């Protein structure tokens, strides 16, 4: 199946990095007042030199040119309740990145620039066009999104919100899941902009890079940075945020320059680091982080595999939703291993 239809941005102002049109896959549910868009991921980049590589070799995170028609929507993306326990009735949208600035990004191609930077943009003009096609009449708004995407939830999920009661639409009910974009600004184990810290750091001054208002106050100029970074910008965030996150995040450890017999030196810092992730998802109270060494989770066709304590992902969304209608019995919603070693968990993906 390729449920999902391509609709390219009518608005041919909001771009992608090269000044085509962005645009969002739409898969319709009738008489479903819940809507699930979800923000692809796909690492960044933050100066010309590393953007004109991308557009070489990964040209489709930085172009509309050569997208598909249809996209089959996987995992939480999926319409069979096999694969979607969750959320299998819901309307889908699929929002392709094609702006490399971690959805933060407001800034057109022009004359100063070669590309444009337009993430947080984007997911305005998707939400604009889509209250035309059904999207004014829902109830839920879960911005989801992996990755690159997951962060991209924490920095837009709030500006959703504003923009929708703005509209006057207070009614719809804008919630987060943020998959795989919970990153620690730690050190790296050995030293190498791949260091988390730096990369933002640029990033923003390259991209008109934007951050979530409560967040940008405490922070404040220059500091903006700070405000990629989960455990420091989630506090800020007033719409409920569902926060996915493996403790030994791929993606974390190659910033890190980790790369997998394991000594000492190497064993320290791989267990300091998921017990520093447990420490940072203490006090969020719906989250879902294994102890396993993985790499995004919700659009895979298999996300219903993994369990925490007993309890999969799925259910622990359903459980979020029956909480946002004191605790469920038998319906958990913080469910973080405890485990210090990638793996410990036995429903790890095997690879
Ligand atoms: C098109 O998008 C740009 C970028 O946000 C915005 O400034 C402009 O007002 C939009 N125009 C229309 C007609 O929606
Ligand atoms: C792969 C990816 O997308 N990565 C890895 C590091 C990172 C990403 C995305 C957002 C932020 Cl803040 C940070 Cl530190």
């Amino acid at each position: 199946n390729e449920d999902l239809r391509l609709h390219l941005l009518l608005n041919t102002s909001v771009t992608c990095n090269d000044g085509s049109p962005a645009g969002y896959y739409l898969k319709e549910s009738r008489g479903s007042r819940r809507w699930l868009l979800f923000l692809e991921g796909g690492w960044y980049c933050f100066n010309r030199e590393n953007c004109d590589s991308r557009y070489d070799t990964m040209r489709r995170l930085m172009s509309s040119r050569d997208w598909p028609r249809t996209r089959t929507g996987t995992g939480i993306l999926s319409s069979q309740p096999e694969e979607n326990p969750y959320w299998w009735n819901a309307n889908m949208v699929f929002i392709p990145y094609c702006s490399s600035d971690v959805w933060s990004g407001a800034s057109s191609k022009s004359e100063k620039n070669e590309y444009a930077f337009m993430g947080a943009l984007i997911i305005q003009e998707v939400v604009r066009e889509l209250l035309g096609r059904g999207l004014s009449g829902a109830k839920v708004l879960l911005l989801a999104g992996s990755s690159a995407g997951g962060t991209g939830v924490l920095l837009n999920v709030d500006r959703v919100a504003e923009q929708l009661e703005k509209l006057g639409y207070p009614a719809i009910q804008v919630r987060g899941l943020a998959d795989s974009g919970w990153f620690l600004d730690n050190k790296q184990y050995r030293h190498t902009t791949c260091a988390p810290t730096e990369a933002i750091r640029r990033g923003i001054r390259y991209w008109n890079g934007v951050v979530p208002e409560r967040c940008r106050r405490q922070f404040q100029e220059g500091e903006e940075w700070n405000c990629f970074f989960g455990y420091k910008v989630y506090p800020t965030l007033r719409s409920p945020v569902f926060v996915v996150q493996w403790l030994f995040d791929e993606a974390q450890l190659t910033v890190d320059n980790v790369h997998l017999p394991v000594q000492e030196g190497l064993r320290l810092y791989i267990q300091n680091l998921g017990r520093e992730l447990r420490h940072t998802l203490k006090d969020v109270p719906a989250s879902f982080a294994p102890a396993c060494l993985s790499h995004e989770i919700i659009i895979r066709s298999h996300w219903t595999d993994v369990q925490v304590k007993g309890t999969s992902l799925p259910r622990a969304l359903h459980c979020w939703d029956r909480s946002l209608h004191t605790p469920l019995k038998g319906c958990p919603v913080h469910l973080v291993d405890s485990c210090p070693w990638p793996h410990c968990n036995p429903s790890c993906p095997t690879g």
